[PDB]
DNA sequence: AAAGAT
DNA sequence: ATCTT
DNA sequence: AAAGAT
DNA sequence: ATCTT
């Protein structure tokens, strides 16, 4: 399927290629920086060709946002199924050590999920799936050699500011947690768990509807959430007692 | 000087080289996407070897932040004079049509300008200069050929998601404006002007003391500033009548 | 965690 | 770190 | 703008 | 878009 082929194409591409710099039309190579600002961008770009290849294979049109900061990174669909679109969003995070618990910021909980056409490429109700392709890497620290340029012949000599990169594809609602991923920018935090948990989908919500009801009614601050709900068991009580 | 060779070197690098993609150790190249998320990352990495080379030519040590979310992109100082540090921060913005007035978000007004050691690599009082390396580029819609990968023999035909990139170096305070650059992330907004004004320094503050005093006493919300000041004029009047 | 930093 | 509305 | 989105 | 305190 599209989904099983995508997952496999992403495991293999990440297995076979290591990004090591940005290159210019004249052949000069600039090394990468070590922060997630930089690597977040590199993994999404790395991902574009793979996603397009699989999506065409499965007869799906791929469309990146035409406008800035409009979700999702990739909208796939068949023209014969206009309201059965698939949203795919890239997310990156780092670990200080290999194999420990990781957590992603999954987008706003006050934009399109509370308003059908806010910050989204196509109205929300036209999407049947929302997939997250998550990347995890182990930070490394940039050396003095990351401040020089290189040519196409010194490629394996460029230092990479990461090691142990892992990638997964899973449904947004499945990996969604119950604590905000950011404050002033109101993002849904994902579960905080090991890589296998994301791949396998050991989440906390019972269904995508519970995922949606919970993030749609989550208050922005802690005083406001204080006596409504702050986590899923309190939300389940809240539901139980008549949403009050 | 360091400053003048750097401005010269940034102008020349930008003229001679055109960033067209990210390359892997194995030689495969992934094209660039069109948002400022991809391009501010690309320009910053592009600027790294340049900054470092001119800094070494002048006897300055170059340090990038060791922690994420810390200003500035580069700290330069001569080992003989550690309390004479220079901050160089890269910023990017875009244009829809060549020229057109541009504006930049220039960092928070509530972190290090308000607390000597907050979100800054070295205490604020050890820096005697804060430069802004600013890039502007005209947006260009990405083509379908952006979704294919390339080899080192096709570098000249990889489509670029930009055109007309210009670069300048200028003191932060000279180009600062008097209106917030962002709301929830409380950034100083730069003046809104044409590229030439940035290069030339046609700002609004009379001095760096006034720039600092203004952004240090700037209130976060419209309602709060309304009893104090929402602009440069109101601020001079405020100053005039005894800071009330 | 929040809440507020790049 | 910077953009949209 | 201001305020709040990626 | 994600991270630090
Ligand atoms: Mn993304
Ligand atoms: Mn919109
Ligand atoms: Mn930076
Ligand atoms: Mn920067
Ligand atoms: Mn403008
Ligand atoms: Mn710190």
């Amino acid at each position: 399927s599209l989904r099983s082929d995508l997952i496999n194409a992403l495991y293999d591409e990440n297995q076979k290629y290591d990004v090591c710099g940005i290159i210019s039309a004249e052949g000069k190579i600039y090394p990468l920086g070590s922060d997630t600002a930089v690597l977040s961008t590199i993994f999404e770009l790395f991902s574009r060709p793979i996603i397009n290849k699989i999506a065409e294979k499965h007869g799906y049109i791929v469309e990146e946002p035409k406008q800035q900061n409009h979700y999702p990174d990739f909208t796939l669909y068949k023209p014969s199924e206009p309201n059965k679109k698939i949203a795919i969003d890239i997310k990156t995070t780092y670990t200080n050590k290999e194999n420990e618990k990781i957590k992603f910021t999954l987008g706003g909980y006050t934009s399109f999920i509370r308003n059908n056409t806010k910050n989204i490429v196509y109205p929300f109700d036209q999407y049947i799936a929302h997939w997250i392709i998550g990347y995890v890497y182990t930070r490394v620290a940039t050396r003095k050699s990351s401040l020089k340029t290189y040519n196409i012949n010194e490629l394996n000599e460029i230092p990479k500011p990461y090691k142990g990169v892992k990638v997964f594809l899973q449904d947004k609602w499945v990996i969604a947690g119950d604590l905000a991923g950011s404050g002033n920018t109101t993002n849904i935090g994902s579960i905080h768990a090991h890589y296998k948990d994301f791949v396998e989908g050991k989440g906390i919500f019972d269904s995508e509807d519970e995922f949606l009801d919970y993030w749609r009614n989550y208050e922005r601050t802690s005083q406001l959430r204080n006596d409504k709900y702050n986590n899923i068991s309190e939300y389940r009580n809240w539901i139980y007692r008549g949403r009050k």
